[PDB]
């Protein structure tokens, strides 16, 4: 009903304003952790290949690298979820895929179907993209329902919302986090890697600050080195999205081992 | 069954090899048409905004520009098909959207559902992305079924297959066109605009030469000027994917007249 959705849109706007007011009065940028070691970095890494030209052989190599390095999970496009699941069968390495990715501009019902299909094919977690255009137009109820439909469709499974920080101002980043939390998502995530920018420590920390300890932040896009990964964890990242995990581990062992 | 899929995979391989043979023996790069005017360019343009940050207001403006300039269609992300249809009601400007776009790496059923939903919402045509990685792995039957399932799901609507030429060698461009044609698609298209390169006259001509005169070629990615649009049409493009349509038209009028 319009009445119900209009009221709900209003309550979202007030929650966003509350967060912005608290940010303006109390926010300060500083680390959340003293340090981060090699094992902490491995445990945070979701080892990723989302290239449109990746082959089945590339995915097999990615899953092998995840086993060898003890990464948290792999992240692959939906067409390769079944393959990744078979390659990792018997291990604790998670299979993560992406929904409505990388543009976030699918019909909500397509996102919801893609998520359902992914879980049926063996995904443990879903990283979806927010509708950035609709967020920028302040259509909060649309953005809410878009995330909520995906969350409810795979309830019991982890859903991460990619907010695509590179296209947003500070208040829009805050709005994206607040809406993702209200909709029952488990993580917010910085970037698709297909936009104009990637993870910054400033964005990661703001996100963690807004969402709190009980919701995850995943830093992604441009994380190439051990130092990059450590920085993101020190400023509040719970997971890292990268395709450079092999070099990250090698740099950690070489420079800090 | 697996025998039937196996046999069909082999059949496709033979069709690709036949096309490559013809190309090696007979291909010559040259223009298909001696020129193109402003009315030709307008008729070819699919006026596009697929930016993830596009707002409803941006889409309304896009549709206005398409009506003002008498372009063939607009091309918008699926969330905006119903909006574009409403904005164009009473005109014959087509509403085009994109499926499995831009990475082509969704499960086939997801592409097929997305296409059905887009047609239910009011799309006239669908531009889908080929699964590039499975093409590069020579999984011809997978690639065929992925296209065919979409085509059949929206029977009666035009389906274009984006082959994403920037990631393919010459033989793979040929294979992508042969498969697209066999699967019943109506057009092949060069580029998503989210890869590492866009349309070239050499790609457009090669694709038109392989698919022939009863299948279309849409040139897309990096088409900025009137002269670029004319070039693509001269070498075999039937449609132009661009966001620069306003400057393309103004450009042709200023430099060559109405």
């Amino acid at each position: 009903s319009d009445k119900i959705h209009h009221h709900h849109h209003h309550m979202i706007e007030y929650r966003i304003e509350e967060a912005v007011a608290k940010y303006r009065e109390f926010y300060e940028f500083k680390p959340v952790r003293e340090s981060a070691g090699i094992e902490d970095v491995k445990s945070a890494i979701e080892h990723t290949n989302l290239k449109p030209f990746a082959t089945p052989d590339d995915i097999k190599k990615l899953c092998l690298e995840a086993r060898e390095n003890r990464f948290h999970g792999v992240c692959v496009n939906p067409c390769y979820v079944k393959l990744a699941r078979e390659e990792l069968e018997g291990t604790d390495v998670k299979v993560v895929t992406v929904v409505g990715f990388p543009l976030g501009a699918n019909e909500t019902r397509t996102k919801a179907h893609e998520a359902i299909f992914a879980v049926e094919s063996g995904a443990d977690e879903i990283d979806m993209v927010i509708n950035v255009g609709m967020l920028k137009a302040k259509e909060w109820e649309y953005v809410y329902e878009d995330i909520r439909s995906v969350v409810e469709s795979v309830k019991g499974k982890v859903v991460k919302v990619i907010i695509e920080t590179c296209y947003l101002d500070t208040e829009e980043k805050i709005a994206a986090c607040v809406i993702s939390k209200l909709a029952g998502a488990h993580f917010v995530k910085t970037s698709t890697g297909f936009g104009t920018g990637g993870a910054t420590a400033e964005d990661v920390h703001l996100m963690k600050w807004i969402v709190g300890d009980e919701m995850g932040v995943k830093a992604s896009g441009g994380i190439r080195t051990f130092e990059d990964a450590v920085k993101m964890i020190m400023y509040g990242a719970d997971r890292i999205g990268t395709s450079s995990g092999v070099k990250i581990v090698q740099g950690g062992e070489e420079r800090y081992g």
